[PDB]
């Protein structure tokens, strides 16, 4: 049939298409269409078990698994005429990914010692110690994507809006705040895409997005976490709703160094007046689930019994009075305008009033909000995300003190947590599998009991499409929790 795909997303604009910085779901989704990596998750899977060849046609490790040699596919071409992808591009990209001055994801690569071009088609990666999940680090997510040395060196600060990858689609143009026009990479190494163009539309307003989808302007539209939207879409036999793994866990990360939240009783009071099970029941159990820990349930090392504080708003009021707040606590939070996070913050705002908290929400456009929270501008941060499914990733990034906002090594530790550093570090390199699991669980119990963060629900990604669109594979998951459009995506007659 037709070869042009139109999709409506919950975003206001592009922030960065440099894969070493792209963090919002929208920027990560675009990056997943433009770039590739040495290896990749199988299309339609978010599980590292599925990892398969991408730019690297084969690889091997030495006996001690400290030296890995990747053999590159010969004639993989960059978009825009930058020529053949070489080992020098891989060295440049991985060294950039592992540099805290040029990447938002450098901490994931701390165990890489060196990356060397043995020849134009051979890359040698030497590790400081064994890294069981190395292939996930080298895959098509976060810092694994490969970029062109020549394009980045020249474009510099403009590369983020004029990206160049070897993926199936290229950015032809950006219409700021309206859309991104992507076109098929005619030289894509797996074959020319069946789609000729993608019109990626910024439709943050849910009512306008739904109207564009029902009027036939969109072939795909991002949904939300509400079962009511899910039921209204599934009612039309022409629509298909995809619920996409991994589930992103939402937490209230509390800055434990800032009064009044430096008193554990105040944090405990907040935790006793949130009700994640009620949010999950309201939003719907197919897409949403309350999580009994501070990392997503789909993690090796997840603790189903971390000790999450129960709902008891009478106890919240008692604790606030003991802490010197007989008339309650008021707090202003900088809150994202991404509709799912905005509606979640509004649900929490209503819940916490029962226990004596009056939450004032200062709304900020999503990408601007991401910048503000990373400047330590909010006392509490409602953040929702998933990472590779090994506890070390979520724990290190959100809760290890090295990740604390304000440090050169900062990641997403908005709570300024430091209570679990020794357990996180010991678990990371523990070779006894059961002991490693127990150290990850001990870290979760400490973070929960000190109330550095309060878990809410985790939600699968929700997207609607017309049944005339075929992905070319089963869309079970995608690391950004969004559809993956590839050279296989097609329309039916
Ligand atoms: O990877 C990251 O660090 C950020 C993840 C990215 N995910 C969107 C997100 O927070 C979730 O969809 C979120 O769980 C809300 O919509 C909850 O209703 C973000 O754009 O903020
Ligand atoms: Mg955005
Ligand atoms: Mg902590």
């Amino acid at each position: 049939a037709k070869t042009e795909l139109s999709m409506g997303v919950a975003s206001e604009d592009v922030t960065t298409l440099d894969p070493h910085f792209a963090t919002t779901t929208s920027d990560r989704t675009l990056v997943s269409y433009i770039y590739g990596a040495l290896v990749r998750f199988a299309p339609g899977s978010a599980n590292p078990s599925s990892i398969e060849a991408d730019l690297a046609e084969s690889w091997e490790s030495n006996a001690d698994q400290l030296v890995w040699t990747f053999k590159l596919r010969p004639d993989v071409k960059w978009q825009g005429g930058y020529g053949n992808v070489t080992a020098d591009d891989v060295v440049f990209s991985l060294d950039k990914a592992r540099d805290p001055k040029r990447s938002a994801f450098s901490g994931d690569y701390a165990a890489i010692q060196k990356v060397e071009a043995v020849d134009a088609k051979t890359v040698r990666i030497t590790l400081t110690r064994r890294v069981p999940s190395l292939l996930a680090l080298l895959s098509n997510f976060s810092g694994g994507f490969i970029i062109p040395k020549k394009a980045f060196k020249e474009r510099g600060d403009d590369f983020k809006r004029r990206p160049v990858g070897f993926g199936p689609f290229q950015v032809e143009s950006i219409q700021p705040g309206q859309s991104v026009t992507l076109t098929a990479n005619a030289e894509y190494f797996r074959g020319k895409p069946k789609l000729s163009k993608i019109s990626y539309r910024f439709l943050n307003n849910e009512a306008a997005r739904d109207l564009a989808f029902e009027s036939g302007e969109l072939d795909v539209e991002q949904g939300n976490q509400d079962q009511r939207w899910l039921q209204r879409l599934t009612a039309n036999p022409e629509n298909v709703v995809d619920t996409i793994e991994p589930a992103e866990l939402n937490l209230l990360h509390i800055n434990i160094t800032k009064p009044p939240f430096n008193d554990i009783r105040v944090r405990q009071a907040l935790a006793h007046t949130v009700n994640a099970a009620q949010i999950a029941k309201y939003r719907g159990e197919r897409v949403n689930r309350a999580v009994p820990s501070v990392i997503p349930s789909n993690n090796l090392g997840f603790d189903p019994d971390a000790g999450v504080l129960n709902y008891d708003p009478a106890q919240s009021k008692k604790l606030l009075a003991e802490a010197g707040f007989p008339n309650g606590v008021t707090v202003t939070m900088v809150a994202s305008q991404l509709p799912g996070l905005e509606s979640l913050a509004q649900l929490i705002q209503a819940q916490v009033a029962e226990g004596g908290f009056t939450l004032n929400l200062q709304p900020v456009e999503h990408a601007a909000w991401h910048q503000m929270i990373r400047k330590d501008l909010s006392p509490i941060v409602l953040y929702g995300a998933a990472r590779f499914p090994i506890a070390d990733y979520y724990l290190t990034q959100f809760y290890h003190s090295a990740s604390e906002i304000g440090k050169p090594t900062q990641v997403v530790n908005f709570s300024h947590c430091n209570v679990a550093d020794k357990q996180i570090e010991a678990a990371r390199t523990e070779t006894d599998p059961n002991k490693q699991i127990e150290l990850w669980k001990e870290a979760q119990k400490l973070i929960v009991s000190n109330v550095c963060a309060i878990p809410l629900t985790e939600n699968l990604g929700t997207w609607a499409r017309k049944n005339k669109l075929g992905w070319g594979f089963e869309l079970k998951g995608s690391m950004p929790s969004a559809p993956l459009i590839t050279e296989q995506t097609y329309f039916k007659d």
